[PDB]
C-alpha cells in the first residue's frame, strides 16, 4: 500500500499521485 505502493513503484518514478497531493497541501 501507501509503503509497498511507493515501494513498488520506487525503481524510475517518484511517489507521484501523493507527493503532488502532499505538496499540495
Amino acid at each position: 500500500f501507501l509503503p509497498l505502493l511507493i515501494l513498488g513503484s520506487l525503481l524510475m518514478t517518484p511517489p507521484v499521485i501523493q507527493a503532488i497531493h502532499d505538496a499540495q497541501r
